[PDB]
């Protein structure tokens, strides 16, 4: 699966039918139908550099995976009860500067969009059973708007000469995510699914209402990572964010 025109969102639904489910994401917010909910409590990070584990470029993407194990990197407050173990984020963006983010709000689409995932550990004893579990998943995302360069992707980018081509792995050590978080933690919540296959309808969103930035340049540099493997004619990863899917009546939650 990919984001091409053959094998790419609007054909998933083939091999996975719950493309067309009620729980889909990612989705447009719009802020005049979300509801204030007074029960949302702050959002609470709590990231161990120790855990920062591997860089891989998987294709279509790319992603950072963190050892989780343990709770010395989790995720609490919010809209949960339990505690959730981070264990990854990576980055969706588009062709260009006009598009990337998979969230949209109140229509507009943003340049990329960061998403930090997380499994709930409280209740399972692996990322393999939380993931497809309606209660499993925590993912936080983040708009990142077009504009100043963002020192915080620094580390992130300067690793990408590691592993430019599909499969290659790196280690990718000493690192906390919270450090590439807004200032501002207030945010949206819906129940969602994961973006891209097996497309589980498993999480439980946190998108912040505050955007971080990013230089042209920078972006051009995920877009300069290729999905080919080494050796071949190289093909640069363009884009690889979903279109929104419908709401289908769920209501999304603003902690502000
Ligand atoms: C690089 C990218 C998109 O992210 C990886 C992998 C497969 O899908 C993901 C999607 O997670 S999401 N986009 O719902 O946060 O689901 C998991 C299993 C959480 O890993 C994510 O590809
Ligand atoms: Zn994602």
């Amino acid at each position: 699966w990919g984001y091409d025109d053959k094998n790419g969102p609007e054909q998933w639904s083939k091999l996975y039918p719950i493309a067309n489910g009620n729980n889909q994401s990612p989705v447009d917010i719009k802020t005049s139908e979300t509801k204030h909910d007074t029960s949302l409590k702050p959002i609470s990070v709590s990231y161990n550099p120790a855990t920062a584990k591997e860089i891989i470029n998987v294709g279509h993407s790319f992603h950072v995976n963190f050892e989780d194990n343990d709770n010395r990197s989790v995720l609490k407050g919010g809209p949960f009860s339990d505690s959730y173990r981070l264990f990854q984020f990576h980055f969706h963006w588009g062709s260009t500067n006009e598009h990337g983010s998979e969230h949209t709000v109140d229509g507009v689409k943003y340049s990329a969009e960061l998403h930090v995932a997380h499994w709930n550990s409280a209740k399972y004893s692996s990322l393999a059973e939380a993931a497809s579990k309606a209660d499993g998943l925590a993912v936080i995302g983040v708009l990142m708007k077009v504009g100043e360069a963002n020192p915080k992707l620094q580390k992130v980018l300067d690793a990408l000469q590691a592993i430019k081509t599909k499969g290659k792995r790196a280690p990718f050590t000493n690192f906390d995510p919270s450090t590439l978080l807004p200032s501002s933690l207030d945010f949206w919540t819906y129940p969602g699914s994961l973006t891209h296959p097996p497309l589980y309808e498993s999480v439980t969103w946190i998108i912040c209402k505050e955007s971080i930035s990013v230089s042209s340049e920078q972006l051009a540099q995920f877009r300069s990572l290729l999905s080919n493997v080494e050796g071949d004619n190289a093909v640069p990863m363009q884009h690889n964010n979903r279109p929104t899917q419908p709401l289908k009546g769920r209501t999304v939650r603003a902690s502000f």
